[PDB]
């Protein structure tokens, strides 16, 4: 079992299912109000490898107004440790608003909000969570200099970080410098590198890309084509199982937590940590049937 | 806590997702084989009341292609009386062939096989149950002649019979002066009655076809439109929680299995058992969200 702490963020997901979306100046009429769920990328990433049962940290920051009390029981039942989370008043809870239509297509805003007040100072404060750990994983829902300092911490005193550079976004080398594993998806390889993903060559041209700039471990997550990853001495494409086109299920997140959980420090098992991964990830596309979700006595009392 | 028999039809739902149905004549592709799911009225119903944690015990008969195994360990674990299922090798088990494309539209074929086999001597074989049930339940999964039996038994010991009358068909005298309480959806209520179901006064006009012969309480299921029901002396529209146009998550089932959870011997909280009946069948229906399918351990090691 892999230590592992999650630097990232903490969503409050509104969810508003329509059957077709409005058009400007429209008013159109729907069912229900927002349903709130639980998200985030950093949220999504720590209970997975939580749920993988790796000893998991998060540190994350949200606000005082509550809104995300409910996940942080979510937390506590998945046995993250949660002695480092930060409340603000300077920024209300970070919050995405999803509108979705009969077909499934999302439409996303995201309001960094306490997500996106996280300082060095914040992240210098858990600094023994860090110090202690096998891997330290961050996404970009949170301030690069919150990640720089992390990331400092870590590669000074050992420690493996893994940079998942969503949603994308151009990096300082302050940064880039301190990344040993970084897994983007196409598109956010293709920004960082300046190289399109298509063929394996160009997965080549980014790997050599990110080694060159001193990142050891590249995973390049390309959907339901499978997954890309290179070393200085590896060179590997592998296949993916069930994979939506478009991820609606934190299958993603789900591959990081459940990769970073799997790997060995001494990354000799990339290709059965990535496979482990893909499992992880396709297991939440999958249907169970209906009689599986007839209700118990207990939650029909609560309705 | 009700003693419930449900006398019924088990099912293997095979479940194959298109993109578009193909038209007569042509050849498309799909992503997967066909997934296998549990099926049939009297298995959703019973798992639902045994849910409800009514007392329940199933009666239903299948083959020796021991193909529905996986539901007998789901009865199992409700805590569902398995006495007196029956094996034969008379047919192969009850099976639902459905084709689901893009938007979520069903398709399907149901394949009688072994339920449409049950004899009024398989049901004989299982009396001692009846005998001291308070609700016997049935549906058209199974064939009439077995069902008359069923409601002989019950009747004749004071036991209260219900029966679902779905999928849509004629019934006999024989059968129709042995329910107690109806249960119908629209479409199986004009078939019976030949009175279409449209305004409130159809709705009295068929409650009083039925009351007419025999059949002491009536409800009829409006979907979204809700619950009708009416005896002697009651008349009412009780409205629904969530619910799908059409039903795709053994909702209907469930809502039958938790009213006759719910619903006094002396049937004197018609109203409430049809409340706690809608509300079983909402969370049917109802989103989790991300978070709450993101995979344990145990469940990625199975894959």
């Amino acid at each position: 079992t892999n230590k592992v702490v999650i630097l990232g963020s903490t969503n409050v997901d509104q969810f508003l299912t329509v059957e077709r979306y409005a058009q400007p100046g429209e008013t159109l009429h729907v069912e229900e109000a927002q349903k709130a769920f639980g998200g985030g990328k950093g949220a999504n990433q720590a209970i997975a490898t939580a749920r993988m049962q790796a000893d998991t940290t998060f540190i994350t920051k949200i606000g005082t107004d509550g809104v995300a009390d409910f996940i942080l029981e979510d937390f506590k039942v998945a046995h993250i440790d949660t002695s480092y989370i930060i409340k603000t008043a300077e920024a209300k809870t970070g919050q995405a608003f999803i509108t979705v239509n009969a077909e499934g297509q999302n439409t996303i805003y995201v309001y960094g909000g306490a997500n996106m007040t996280m300082t060095p100072e914040d992240v210098i404060n858990a600094k023994d969570a860090i110090i202690n750990a096998d891997f330290v994983v961050a996404q970009l829902e949170v301030p690069i200099p919150a990640i720089i300092s992390a990331f400092e911490i870590a590669k000074a005193h050992g420690v493996t970080t893994v940079l998942n550079p969503a949603p994308a976004k151009a990096l300082p080398n302050e940064l880039l410098s301190l990344i040993d594993i970084i897994v983007p998806n196409e598109t956010e390889a293709e920004l960082l590198s300046g190289i399109k993903v298509t063929n394996e060559q160009s997965m080549k041209d980014n790997a050599n890309y990110f080694l060159s700039i001193g990142i050891k471990t590249v995973l390049i997550t390309l959907g339901k084509q499978g997954t890309y990853f290179a070393t200085k001495n590896q060179s590997q494409h592998i296949e993916a199982y069930k994979v939506n086109a478009i991820d609606t299920t934190a299958a993603g997140d789900t591959f990081i937590g459940a990769f970073v959980s799997r790997l060995n420090k001494s990354q000799d098992n990339l290709a059965d940590a990535i496979d482990f991964g893909n499992k992880a990830s396709s297991l939440t596309v999958q249907k169970h049937g209906a009689q599986a979700s007839i209700p118990l006595l207990e939650e029909v009392n609560q309705v």
